[PDB]
């Protein structure tokens, strides 16, 4: 499946993919997401892109996501085992590589995509910035991260950013949720987990390829 249109979309075997060129209007370029494998044990895919303009504007967030038929209360989730293997190539890369999760208390959350957004940046290429401000370094699930805290509209956004790129990553994402409820006031018995996604936010550069050798994730 080759997904070049702005919102070309594929789903199979419990995973979905979206080219997700939502910011294409803030610059110029092209992008195609190709699905290499989509199985119940995990997915494989890559996206090719070239992007220019809008120096500090995200052009897209191509991703694969785990299908979540029930939106579970974080306090009800035993674990979120996930595994990711990726690589980047191309010139002048300004992009990140990140897990993206969203939670909300009501299903009809009106003015935003979720009460909370939780990102985990495995990659940070070039001078690119998460939302909010640094609150320092924290240790979660066997790794040290720079935690960013901020708001994107109504949404409270927590970004755990790896100080050097992590190309092969295994964790339980519930431990990041635990960190947030023990230390940053996250209300675990009110927020339902809406989304578990993984991909790349390009800003500028290319011709580039973000290669996902393997992604898997579950909400248990």
């Amino acid at each position: 499946q080759q997904l070049c249109e702005q919102y070309g979309y594929h789903a199979a075997n419990g995973y979905y993919f979206n080219n997700n060129m939502w910011g294409q209007g803030s610059g110029s370029g092209s992008q195609c997401l190709t699905v290499d494998s989509a199985q119940s044990g995990g997915v494989s895919w890559h996206v090719d892109w070239q992007w220019s303009g809008g120096q500090n504007n995200v052009k897209s967030y191509p991703y694969a996501g785990r299908e979540l038929p029930q939106k579970r209360l974080v306090s009800s989730i035993g674990s979120i085992p996930t595994s990711a293997s990726w690589g980047y190539s191309g010139n002048n890369l300004r992009a990140n590589v990140a897990y993206d999760l969203f939670t909300a208390a009501d299903p009809n959350h009106e003015t935003s995509s979720g009460d909370y957004e939780l990102m985990i940046w495995l990659g940070r290429l070039g001078d690119v910035y998460p939302i909010g401000s640094s609150v320092g370094f924290v240790n979660v699930g066997g790794q040290q991260w720079e935690l960013f805290d901020g708001y994107n509209g109504n949404m409270h956004v927590f970004s755990f950013v790896a100080p050097q790129q992590i190309n092969n990553f295994n964790t339980d994402v519930k431990t990041f949720f635990d960190y947030l409820t023990w230390n940053r006031g996250f209300p675990a018995d009110q927020q339902h987990l809406l989304i578990l996604q993984f991909g790349t936010e390009p800003f500028t550069g290319g011709p580039a390829t973000f290669q996902v050798n393997h992604f898997s994730g579950q909400v248990n």
